[PDB]
């Protein structure tokens, strides 16, 4: 009994994966990782055999993969006896013989032509599927690879990776379902001893067993459950805080009308060096975002010019009954007070109104924050902060992205700490994540950087309970590549940055999923 | 082949078990652990046996253990036919013969009795050790469990619960040793084609796999290795940061003299229902933690009350010469500035000197925070800051413990998270932990709550270089169940709070290990 396994790469949304007899992108460390994948072997004494119909063996120019055997599936191509690493087949099934044989064969692989892989799949040959997902889908294809058989179960899925701004991942499809239940949570299931021990511990002690109290998240509310030791996209850091609040939110009530289920004290992680951190389970509208973040940079507090660039999200706590609800009644229409943006460029400044100008008053934080981290990388007091006792009566809504502080790597890469008080995971968050994403970005290009890898940490992780059922939608989608952002310009000074300068490239998310706040 | 796992409760330093024919203790929960793991089986049709000293069958009051077998070694004692559960053996190889039969026999325990531990294992007849670590230590004892031999390995410790203010562990000895290396990161091992993949993909890429910037701990710098899929106890929280970043540290300098190891954007969860988080790897000074706290309380910033305290950390900062250095040499000899507690008690005040009376001025925000605290507990904005951009320049030392934010669980509990811009993991973070917890617990009371849970959010975690060898010794220390902390006496105000106040109960700590500071 010889193992079977796919190596493929086909585009995210189509399955894409020829055109014209050629792949269709050039991404080298995806041909090192085919190469890589299908030379590792156990044996020193024994070869892989990479299996291919004839186009395919035409693509490969006819000629041998080193420490491998080629296996071509022909019905004309000539059995010859001249190159002793490749042989020919008249058919796939007599090809695969392989096992039942040629021990000097540890390992097999089917290598293409949408023809072998969808006979390969279909006469259930393959035991593995090793697919590269790539993120460009606006181009032509003449090839595909075939919808994976439902006995297929995805058990890993690589963080995204940039090359020639193309993103890509590299997932493991393993034909298994000989089970029942069997728990998500990775820890268990390593010995008995360990897991009986905590059960009966968990009985004796109950809430008093701090475990009990962050259960892992039932495999109905845990995304594409059959990764369970390789969910490594990013992505999961935030569909698994999700499924975490789901599982231990408690239930309870809040300033808005709406009740929430929720946890407090939580983490999440992205990566920025390869790809932005941009949900792909939904549809995420980046220029809104970006409109928001200027916005702050700037120091504005107009909630009005928001609108004007049709960015609604602060018409809520801007609308004049609000105002006059929360004892701001002598405020305009818009005028958000001294929020975001206003502590930003202008620390403890005395606010009067949106109109006023405020060029020269109050600390400057986000100049120096720049000025700092250009002139003073290893610092450690990169610190920008919104939380100001002193003006929080003032706003129309106190800050949820309270402080964040940033760090320079050696390898020159900016990276980013977040800590937001209250996070609405439903409906803010996936915004929060971009838009610090961006900011970081922004900085880094100021100061003569790169993207470094962005972490936030939550306060009071929520979940408004009329999100319920948008949530478990989401939940029920499984993860994309993450798209790239790009900078069209070098701009000189952080606020000249305007929409056009930004390239979001190859965003393939599910449609959008409609979920309202609560003003 | 059955299997032979010994259960036994002792105390963490002398492993005492038993006094005058009795325990030295009287812990519920871990009788009722007991029960629940010797009457643990698969198989409803068979029984579990536990193996017994006389004495310690006298103990039981010679009355069977309900579903169980008693096995009693005795020379004396008559091999009656009476009760069905409880059988004699003259010598305890005998008895183990529970294996050779009694197929009606599913699992054995050897139950106690100094006598029958030590014969136990010094013949090799036990595969497991349940040992359930009391933390009393200067009471009576003439019963003890002996050294546990070299040939069984931890691979389980619980975190820490009280029972009448005594700490206890749960943890498990496997005797395993049929090895080599073996990966300590616990999400390798589950299938080798995750492995695989991750590791060729790790060639491919390189700095450029986030993973590969967050590589686990290298053996012989993580603490008790052979627990791999049991770090249970919170310390473990700490104990690992160090490693990591003795892993992935990036060697950097800094405004000290001394360079450091460090890495950006950390965490760290400690409970504190059950114990409270003082390391025990190495002995903690908890009053000049307490002293420190008061004085920031207090919105103190004169250092010589410190060192009156005999406290001498902020002596540093404090010198005539750091602050002519930093541009304060106006100032007197240990007139810190608005520093923390001048920033909790009168934040945006106008600082003058350490002499001045602040009273009323600037915004009390440790008062705010306990106000809204109890008046509006599921709130969302119970937060409190050290940050403020406008009086940075004024302080001998900008704030480490930058924010925290309290949370009021539906079971009034009160859960406390930290952001901390920078921390030096050697020095400073093990009395970080102590003094937030302490914080933590002391709003608790006053607000009439009780601690819940303690997450830490780092931002540069480091470690100085002159550390490295402190902290690898204490990194080869395993760690011992923590303490209790209790208050004497209800203060009615939190700045009322005393030394003499605080109870430190069951602290059985390492000895201490010198790490000295860079100014
Ligand atoms: N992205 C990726 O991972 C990969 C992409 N590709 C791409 O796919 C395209 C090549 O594949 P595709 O066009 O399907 O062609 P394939 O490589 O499948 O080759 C098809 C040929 O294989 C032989 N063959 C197929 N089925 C049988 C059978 N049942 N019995 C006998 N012989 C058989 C036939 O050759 P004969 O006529 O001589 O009898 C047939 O013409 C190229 O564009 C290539 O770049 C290829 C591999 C991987
Ligand atoms: N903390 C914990 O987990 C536990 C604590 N304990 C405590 O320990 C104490 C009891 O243990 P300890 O005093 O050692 O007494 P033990 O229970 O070992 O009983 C000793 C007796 O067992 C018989 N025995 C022992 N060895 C042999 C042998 N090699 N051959 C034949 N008979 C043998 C003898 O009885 P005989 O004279 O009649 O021949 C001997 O007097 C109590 O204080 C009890 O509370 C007990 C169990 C667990
Ligand atoms: C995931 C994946 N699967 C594949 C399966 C079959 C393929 C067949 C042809 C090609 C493109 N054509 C060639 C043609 C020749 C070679 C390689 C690819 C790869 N390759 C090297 C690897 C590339 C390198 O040297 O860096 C090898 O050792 O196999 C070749 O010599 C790609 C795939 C992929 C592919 O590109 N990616
Ligand atoms: C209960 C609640 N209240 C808020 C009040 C003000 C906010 C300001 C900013 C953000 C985060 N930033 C953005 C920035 C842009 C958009 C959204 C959020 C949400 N959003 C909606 C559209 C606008 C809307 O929902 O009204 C969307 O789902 O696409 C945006 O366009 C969240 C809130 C919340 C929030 O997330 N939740
Ligand atoms: C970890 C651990 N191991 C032990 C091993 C042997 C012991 C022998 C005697 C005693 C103390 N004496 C008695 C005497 C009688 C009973 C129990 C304990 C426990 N027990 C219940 C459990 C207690 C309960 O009912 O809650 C049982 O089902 O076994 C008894 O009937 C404790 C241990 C421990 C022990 O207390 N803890
Ligand atoms: C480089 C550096 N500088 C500092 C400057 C001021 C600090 C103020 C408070 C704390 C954290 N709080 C305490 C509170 C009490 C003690 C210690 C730290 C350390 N410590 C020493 C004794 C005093 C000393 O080291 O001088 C010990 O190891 O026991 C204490 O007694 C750390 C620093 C650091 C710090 O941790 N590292
Ligand atoms: O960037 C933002 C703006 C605010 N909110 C949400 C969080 C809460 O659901 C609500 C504020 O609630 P309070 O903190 O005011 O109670 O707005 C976000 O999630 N992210
Ligand atoms: O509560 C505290 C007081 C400060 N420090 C340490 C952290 C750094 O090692 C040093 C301050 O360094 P800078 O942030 O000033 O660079 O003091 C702590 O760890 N905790």
């Amino acid at each position: 009994e010889k193992n079977v396994s796919i190596v493929v790469a086909a585009s995210v949304l189509s399955s894409g994966i020829g055109i014209n007899g050629q792949l269709p992108w050039s991404i080298s460390e995806d041909l090192k990782f085919f190469s890589k994948i299908t030379n590792n072997k156990c044996d020193s004494n024994k070869k892989n055999a990479l299996i291919m119909g004839r186009k395919t063996w035409d693509s490969i120019g006819r000629r041998p993969l080193k420490n491998r055997i080629i296996v071509v599936i022909s019905s004309s191509l000539p059995q010859d006896e001249a190159d002793p690493n490749v042989v020919v087949f008249r058919n796939l099934e007599d090809s695969i013989e392989n096992l039942m044989n040629d021990d000097s064969i540890e390992n097999i692989f089917v290598c293409g032509g949408e023809s072998i892989y969808r006979d390969a799949l279909k006469d259930n040959f393959v035991d593995r599927i090793y697919l590269t997902r790539v993120a460009l889908e606006d181009i032509e294809f003449d090839t595909y690879f075939p919808e994976i058989p439902e006995t297929f179960l995805p058990v890993y899925m690589s963080q995204t990776f940039c090359t020639k701004n193309i993103s890509y991942d590299f997932m493991i499809f393993e034909k298994q379902e000989k089970k029942t239940l069997q728990n998500c949570d990775p820890a268990r299931g390593q010995l008995k001893s360990i897991d009986d021990t905590v059960d009966l511990l968990g009985e004796i002690f109950g809430i008093r067993k701090m475990g009990n109290r962050h259960k892992f998240p039932k495999e109905e509310i845990y995304n594409t459950p059959s990764i369970r030791f390789g969910r490594e996209h990013y992505e999961f850091q935030y569909l698994d805080l999700l499924s975490r609040v789901l599982e231990n939110g408690a239930y309870r009530e809040n300033r808005t009308g709406i009740s929430t289920y929720s946890i407090f004290g939580q983490m999440m992680r992205f990566d920025m060096r390869e790809s932005f951190p941009l949900l792909t389970t939904k549809k995420v509208a980046i220029r809104s975002i970006f409109e928001e973040l200027i916005w702050f940079i700037k120091g504005d507090t107009n909630g009005n010019h928001l609108i004007e660039k049709k960015v609604y999200i602060w018409s809520g706590n801007g609308s004049k009954e609000y105002l006059e609800r929360i004892g701001l009644g002598h405020r305009e229409e818009n005028d958000l007070g001294p929020i975001y943006g206003f502590q930003w460029r202008h620390y403890n400044g005395e606010y009067k109104t949106m109109h006023d100008d405020y060029t020269g008053v109050g600390v400057d934080q986000l100049a120096k924050l720049i000025e700092t981290l250009k002139n003073n990388p290893k610092d450690r007091r990169h610190i920008l902060t919104a939380w100001n006792p002193s003006a929080l009566s003032q706003m129309a809504l106190p800050p949820c992205h309270v402080l964040s502080q940033y760090y320079v790597t050696n390898d020159n890469c900016l990276s980013c700490n977040l800590y937001q008080r209250s996070c609405d995971l439903g409906l803010g968050s996936p915004f929060n994540i971009a838009s610090y994403a961006i900011l970081t970005m922004m900085l880094a290009q100021v100061c003569g950087y790169e993207p470094g890898e962005l972490a936030i940490f939550i306060g009071d992780a929520h979940i408004y309970e009329n999100h319920l059922t948008q949530l478990k939608e989401q939940l029920s989608r499984t993860p994309r590549p993450f798209p790239q952002l790009k900078f069209k310009r070098k701009v000189e000074n952080i606020e000249d940055f305007k929409w056009e300068d930004i390239e979001l490239i190859g965003y393939y998310p599910y449609p959008t999923i409609k979920m309202d706040m609560a003003v």
